[PDB]
């Protein structure tokens, strides 16, 4: 058996100080079936709660630690940078290291700017895409996620081909006029946009591979396709490469694809656990970033030592044969949980994107928000509840892939499987 | 005399790399009459650049080292941390522990929610005002910067009460209109503004005391004034305390003017000089971000650990009597420079709110934007370089105040002031 009782206990106190006991929606576990697990270390590919439970962390808070919790080099360096400082509030040599080798591993990327977040990253990049192309529109994908700049929290209008609409309350009054949100893979749709706005169409932005509603791969010429049009009408193609960045495969999802965007949004890996975010690009499309550039954006914390090193330390880490374990360590997980869903008749898709692996409850593949939406979530909030209990901490959500790290070992993606097996058993047995 | 080639030559790579070689404008030295000063290690209130120079720092990452550099309890605690993970993704108790703490000591923080930065802060407390309250409006301040969010890149509109414009390129169309920019320490143009929008006015964002065009305090009756006129129409009171949170006193600039805001962003300090920020108020309102309510915002490494711990760190060794020192080292040091100032003919104003600090080179007292733009911008550019040489490290910025810490001695403040003595001399025989 296995206690949560801790992380009961803390959650309890959580919701007594920030809305939903959460500083992120998705901590709160509402589509899991069971409450969130307080988490206090890790070591590699093991996280540990509260309540002293080890899991197979299947999650890496999201992304940045791919080479798993603690990495030895990472954390001694982090220690070392705390020695000499926190923050400075100026220029550091880190930022410069972190920057040309982001510079020197992410193909769009020329000229970098740091920021706090994913969210900055992007707003940032959508306001870059804006001022630098003097245009209005942005085209998103339904069920991509960039961050909950207002800018960017909108949703597909009344239409095929649609300027948006606000999706939220509080965003600011017709500030999702100027953004249009087609499906995923709807490369047509794309077409018809442009077709209507896209002399105005600042950019596009999209997730290279989509990990925010689960992990749907690009469709055969759906990434090229972004790149032609957005060319032929001057607009700009950001990739989100937040969650994909260093991720995906070594020289990121646009390396893996060979699609190459004007700018690029990163973030997770390259903080290495801690707080950050950057998007860069062609050096011209940058410039206009301040103070080289009349766009503006500032970040008084930007550039954090703590977070460019232990971002530094993770990415130095990282060779193309880490990438090539993880697709191993995918293949193993993949067969071994597909093999087991079929033997107890749960619907399940795979959906393969270089390093990057997810799973949907249903049979029906995954091309775009839609289908990902005709899972079986209340079976993902029954099954989750089960692979925690087998020590396998995942995302408390469908719409999530599953994160490898350098650290899953093949006895981790076997009991991990085993886990899979006795929990879809039961399940079956209901 | 005092060597920065290393920093010439740090500053020349970070100019093949960022825009304008750095992470954030000010960083770029752009006002100072020297180019960046790259910084490597603290201790204290010392700060050291990569030329092993030496300068007492007034800077102190722009808020977060209260405490000073690389403080002992911060540091190991923050080592600690580092141990046992970076991040995790999932809640932890440390997020609680600063929350309760951030909830008991900031007046208006009932529900708090940790965000990467002061702009996520500002942008997702404006998104909360707007969300809560059903309106479009936002009433802002000339010479406040809330951050780079677009909802807050705005300026006044051409008139008295004024629907504002842009201010920047790549803000979304028609943002601004629905944000009202009246000067700071004018309520009778704020009294104008509802009068014409009042209704539609979801909130007032102010800094309870400008820091960000110089220390500016506020006037008497218009913080209070800001609070009946929000209520009276219903609109929120936001007090960005990014920077004066838990520094222009121990209960924020909110309890120092005894002044409750509905919404209160904090960051800096709140981080130990870690990314972070946080927006908080009333529970009522708070209750309407999610996942408990429908106004979107999330962070997928918000509450960061070890963010999270060295705010904590760093909180719980700040007490009442941390102010009075503050206070006691601004008055010798605002009592030196005057004289030195006097003394070289060199006009000079100081401006003191609680313990934040900060002179203009203009005889005419600082009230508002427009009169601290009327400081002798070239003579602070010469000032600093000057400063700089003396062995003080001031913010690259006449519209900043002096940052103390807890760390600052008063051998700290008199080679201050005797660097101060000197420059003006200097300045003086020209
Ligand atoms: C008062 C105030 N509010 C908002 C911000 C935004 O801060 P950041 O650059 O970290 O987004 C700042 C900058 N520290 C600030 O001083
Ligand atoms: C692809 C993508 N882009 C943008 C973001 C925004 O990230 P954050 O919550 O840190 O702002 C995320 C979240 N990690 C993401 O996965």
């Amino acid at each position: 058996m296995r206690s949560y009782e801790k992380s009961k206990t803390a959650f309890k106190e959580a919701q007594k100080l920030m809305p939903g006991g959460v500083n992120s929606p998705v901590r709160a576990f509402k589509s899991v079936d069971m409450d969130p697990i307080f988490m206090e270390r890790g070591k590699g590919s093991k996280i540990f709660d509260i309540d002293g439970n080890e899991y197979i962390d299947y999650v890496l808070s999201w992304g940045p630690l791919i080479l798993g919790h603690t990495n030895d080099r990472v954390v001694e360096s982090l220690k070392k940078v705390a020695e000499y400082g926190t923050s400075f509030g100026a220029p550091t040599e880190v930022e410069n290291e972190l920057a040309k080798l982001v510079i020197d591993r992410v193909p769009s990327v020329e000229i970098v700017r740091m920021v706090s977040s994913g969210t900055e990253a992007t707003m940032s990049a959508l306001r870059l895409a804006r001022g630098y192309t003097g245009r209005n529109k942005i085209l998103k994908f339904e069920g991509c996620y960039h961050g909950h700049g207002d800018s960017l929290l909108i949703k597909a209008g009344s239409g095929v081909a649609t300027l948006g609409l606000p999706d939220s309350p509080g965003v600011p009054e017709g500030i999702a006029k100027n953004t249009i949100t087609v499906p995923y893979n709807d490369l047509e749709s794309v077409k018809l946009a442009f077709q209507q706005f896209g002399e105005d169409i600042a950019g596009v932005i999209v997730e290279p591979v989509a990990g925010n509603m689960g992990v749907v791969p690009p469709q055969e010429g759906f990434l090229q396709g972004l790149r032609d049009i957005t060319e032929q009408y001057g607009s700009l193609l950001i990739f989100d490469e937040v969650m994909t960045g260093f991720r995906v495969d070594y020289n990121c999802a646009q390396g893996y694809f060979g699609v190459t965007p004007d700018l690029t949004c990163l973030g997770k890996v390259i903080g290495g656990g801690l707080p950050v975010g950057a998007y860069g690009g062609k050096a011209e499309i940058m410039e206009q970033i301040a103070p080289s550039g009349p766009i503006y954006q500032a970040g008084t914390l930007s550039g954090n030592p703590l977070a460019m090193t232990a971002g530094l330390e993770t990415l130095k880490q990282l060779t193309p044969d880490s990438y090539k374990n993880f697709i191993k360590k995918g293949d193993r997980l993949e067969e071994g949980i597909s093999k087991a869903a079929e033997a107890h008749g749960i619907p399940h898709t795979f959906n393969r994107a270089g390093s990057m692996i997810g799973f949907f409850f249903t049979n029906e593949p995954v091309i775009n928000y839609e289908t990902a939406k005709a899972s079986d979530l209340k079976l993902f909030a029954s099954y989750y509840k089960g692979m925690a209990n087998e020590g396998v901490f995942l995302p408390p959500s469908q719409f999530e892939g599953l994160f490898l790290s350098t650290a899953h070992t093949d006895e981790d993606i076997e009991n991990t499987i085993q886990a899979a097996e006795k929990v879809f058993a039961e399940i079956s047995r209901r």
